[PDB]
């Protein structure tokens, strides 16, 4: 059910933000579907599976996957915050996507992984920091993973 | 709470078996506690990263992870089931381990990959079927990862 919840979460975020992905924005209704599918679930897999990784925790941001942004905080007068420039928002070390890059071979199969870092792994990072970013899912996985 | 009620039972389960082991039998006790529960939280995320991949399921079970034993429903003259040969029960092809393993060398500093596959390894893979065995965790899994 959460997990159910997460999932179809990161599944509606996935498809509005696809069509500014290469690699996903020209596949054909099915495939595309199939393929929001496995990068939502090995997103939420992989954020846990660093979660978890002993010693993972971002030394920069110290897990909040946050830095302060010093412009916009000279520009405005209070604290603005950006990605932390490490962890690039995920607050933790990352896992390797060669088993997400495999899964979604199958449902593009002359996706090379080069092409795939270029042209579809950036929506599966983007649906990582997702679950750093949405409080449901990540305060779901920090009290799983403690 | 789902996941946290999957990572627990398999906490649990890792701790009630742990005697089978000796990679983690010999451990102690603060060090053998956060080496299962690495080990079952990884468990769980790798079956269902296996679920989750196209084409994985076990092909010669269709998922079940069950086959009929030959010999014992012979036996006792009734079908009686058995793990899968290919799957070893788990319904799927298997994740590699490598980022499990890995997370395991943080607490065991000096386990080389060897003796993690002879010695921890069989843990983590019990607990993995374990997930397909316990129908709570597999059917959660199942109904969140297919579409
Ligand atoms: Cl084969
Ligand atoms: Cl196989
Ligand atoms: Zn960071
Ligand atoms: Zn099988």
């Amino acid at each position: 059910s959460d997990k159910q919840k997460a999932i179809n979460y990161l599944m509606q975020f996935a498809h509005k933000v696809s069509g500014k992905y290469r690699g996903v924005a020209k596949l054909e209704g099915n495939t595309k579907a199939k393929v929001l599918q496995v990068l939502a679930t090995f997103a939420y897999a992989d954020y846990c599976r660093s979660a978890a990784t002993p010693g993972a925790r971002c030394r920069d941001c110290h897990g909040t996957g946050r830095a302060v942004d010093i412009a916009k905080t000279k520009l405005w007068g209070r604290v603005v915050e950006k990605e932390c420039g490490r962890c690039k928002g995920v607050g933790y070390s990352r896992m390797p996507a060669s088993a997400a890059y495999r899964a979604v071979t199958m449902l593009i199969p002359n996706l090379t992984q080069p092409t795939w870092s270029r042209t579809v792994k950036p929506l599966y990072d983007a649906l990582v920091v997702q679950c750093h970013k949405e409080e449901s899912i990540a305060d779901n996985i920090l009290n799983a993973v403690t």
